[PDB]
């Protein structure tokens, strides 16, 4: 029954998920004059050479690209990190208009979109398990940049067409993570939660300091999904971001400053 609309949007989550007013809820603004340095922080380790996406699916709240967690097949270490984190899924959220849609922000900016890779420490043995855990998941979060078409981006968007109501699902192999990612991985890293409902406390977030380019005709195919399943009447997917959360006790690191 949760959403993002007048009825049903983030405002509302807290009737049916209590702990969407909890003490470390993402997404949050990232102040950079608050930003802190951590020695113990360490350069990111993407090691997704032997990634292994599967399927494409609308869920009726995203899409999401599903990935091979079978074995360590993708996987995210180091930066903020104790141990391995395996990659399950990614995922966007977008908002109606170019000028918002991502869910963290940077000194209150907001980009047209935001990518999640989100990954689960294979200490638990599955994600389900994991997502219980406060060392449990990661998320790395990709700020996309209103500007140039985005070949990779272009790679994703081209299989909207083929899901594009609740519950249809579409084959979408040998997608490289790694093609949507910038070339510098300075991050930003603080404990929180996943985004959606049931917005579990369980997410140590990584948001990459650097965006991604996105074209504006790019973002209109975004807007072309639907929340609704086939034979439902319409209600399009023009927007999918939670705002900002307080920050509360929490502080935000910095990496390489
Ligand atoms: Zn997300």
């Amino acid at each position: 029954h949760w959403g993002y609309g007048k009825h049903n949007g983030p405002e509302h989550w807290h009737k049916d998920f209590p702990i969407a007013n909890g003490e470390r809820q993402s997404p949050v603004d990232i102040d950079t004059k608050a930003v802190v340095q951590d020695p113990a922080l360490k350069p990111l380790a993407l090691v997704y050479g032997e990634a292994t996406s599967r399927r494409m699916v609308n869920n009726g709240h995203s899409f999401n690209v599903e990935y091979d967690d079978s074995q360590d097949k993708a996987v995210l270490k180091d930066g903020p990190l104790t141990g391995t984190y395996r990659l399950v899924q990614f995922h966007f959220h977008w908002g109606s208009s170019d000028d918002q849609g991502s869910e963290h922000t940077v000194d209150r900016k907001k980009y047209a979109a935001e990518l999640h890779l989100v990954h689960w420490n294979t200490k638990y043995g599955d994600f389900g398990t994991a997502a219980q855990q406060p060392d449990g998941l990661a998320v790395v979060g990709v700020f996309l940049k209103v500007g140039d078409a985005n070949p990779a981006l272009q790679k994703v968007l081209d299989a909207l067409d083929s899901i594009k109501t609740k519950g249809k699902s579409t084959d979408f192999p040998n997608f490289d993570p790694g093609s949507l990612l910038p070339n510098v991985l300075d991050y930003w890293t603080y404990p929180g939660s996943l985004t959606t409902p049931p917005l579990l406390e369980s997410v140590t977030w990584i948001v990459l300091k650097e965006p991604i380019s996105v074209s504006s005709q790019q973002m209109l195919k975004f807007r072309t999904l639907n929340f609704n399943a086939e034979g439902e009447p319409e209600l399009l997917m023009l927007a999918n971001w939670r705002p900002a959360q307080p920050l509360k006790n929490r502080q935000v690191r910095g990496f390489p400053k």
